[PDB]
């Protein structure tokens, strides 16, 4: 009956980690209210052994927890008892997330893979809830499981074009009537901006950062997993900028790209999740805003890739979440633009046509300003690469 709070973690872009820089990463987690790390992670990491040890460490040592995400891109059904030998390891460990007395497993995809033989060589019980695509297969899934996680995080109507948001809960419901008894473990993701050889798009997120939260409040899911902590190459990390990960090429647009200020919106709706709130509770005014580096119809000078799929969807916007314990005015400067609205207490974001040039904001109460400053990046006119991310920050009473 007690709800729990997780977030998604590459373990195949940390090779390098230590357990230090490990514990910094659950630090940050720990503060924003997250209680585990999936540690998602592929057969064919050499490493991936070694850095399972390292997060269990870590998190008995800082009294976080953990639980593995089995990225089934790269398992493979034959590989039931190598992952029979790991959950020995670890299923009992006292870093491991316990859901209802069990330890949890997930996956992503990996739908056909049979958790049966797994559970009855383990003795500690053990709950898995894996990534499935289909809510009608999970109402009766052959593969012995305990709940499902679902990856629709952002807008689709089930195909390959990308469609306008707002996010809606449309897939979330359908695997809840599905699911039944079962629990169901809801995706909270940002945004979403890729940009390789193998993967070119954008989803159209917008004022997801907040949103998704307040679907969140509404559904009160069994669980939540983010997406994620810290996969730079999607654009939906709320983590750090890790100095020891491995760059996939992802550093062209996420290098000077925090996110950081993403888990000041967060914090709040965890607790109030956690506590069965429908809405969340400001205990300080704060600001956090994000946006795009250029307007959307800049061409490239020399991307070897094209324009991401779906960006003609996107709004040329600023976005703004006030977390205010009493109304105020929120004054937005975007380039040449100039922008004011009213705001009530709570949290609330607001949206507002981007200028090219510096930005700047401003929270006004009573006739005098309660925070505010410029942006962090200036909006540009002109780009040599097509980056989709966003810039976020932050400014705090
Ligand atoms: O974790 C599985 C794989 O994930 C990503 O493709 C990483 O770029 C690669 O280094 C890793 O081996
Ligand atoms: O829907 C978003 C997902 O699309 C594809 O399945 C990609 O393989 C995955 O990496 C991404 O997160």
């Amino acid at each position: 009956s007690n709800k729990y709070v997780t977030a998604h973690f590459m373990v195949g872009i940390v090779e390098n980690y230590t357990v230090d820089d490990w514990k910094h990463d659950m630090e940050l987690a720990k503060e924003t209210g997250i209680d585990a790390f999936a540690l998602n992670c592929a057969s064919i990491d050499s490493y991936t052994d070694k850095q399972l040890a390292y997060a269990y460490e870590a998190a008995e040592e800082v009294d976080f927890k953990v639980f593995i995400s089995f990225d089934f891109a790269y398992w493979s059904n034959g590989d039931t008892a190598r992952i029979t030998s790991i959950m020995q390891t670890y299923a009992d460990h006292p870093g491991q997330f316990q859901y209802n007395g069990a330890a949890l497993v997930s996956t992503f995809v990996g739908d056909s893979f049979d958790w049966g033989p797994v559970k009855r060589a383990v003795d500690h019980p053990i709950f898995a809830v894996p990534n499935l695509q289909d809510p009608n297969w999970a109402g009766h899934a052959t593969t012995s499981i305990d709940g499902a996680f679902s990856w629709y995080a952002w807008p689709t109507d089930g195909g390959n074009s990308i469609i306008k948001g707002p996010m809606t809960t449309i897939w979330d419901d359908r695997f809840r009537n599905n699911l039944k008894d079962k629990v169901y473990m809801a995706p909270v993701s940002p945004w979403f901006s890729t940009h390789f050889n193998t993967k070119n798009w954008v989803f159209i997120c917008e004022d997801l950062p907040h949103l998704r939260w307040q679907q969140m409040l509404e559904m009160q899911p069994e669980l939540i997993e983010i997406i994620s902590w810290n996969d730079y190459g999607e654009s939906h990390y709320i983590g750090p900028y890790s100095e020891a990960h491995s760059d996939d090429g992802s550093a062209q647009w996420t290098k000077d790209f925090p996110h950081d200020a993403w888990r000041i919106i967060a914090k709040p709706y965890i607790a109030a999740y956690k506590a069965g709130e429908r809405e969340p509770t400001v205990e300080s005014d704060q600001l956090v805003y994000w946006y795009r580096p250029t307007p959307k119809a800049v061409t490239c000078s020399k991307d070897p890739l094209g324009p991401p799929n779906g960006i003609n969807l996107l709004e040329d916007s600023v976005f703004v979440t006030t977390l205010l314990t009493e109304p105020a005015t929120l004054t937005v400067g975007s380039g040449s633009l100039e922008f004011s609205v009213d705001v009530d207490a709570g949290i609330v974001t607001n949206s507002f046509p981007m200028g090219v040039g510096s930005q700047a904001f401003s929270v006004t109460r009573d006739g005098e300003e309660i925070l505010g400053g410029d942006g962090g990046l200036d909006v540009q006119d002109r780009c040599d690469y097509y980056n989709f991310n966003v810039y976020v920050g932050s400014f705090s009473a």
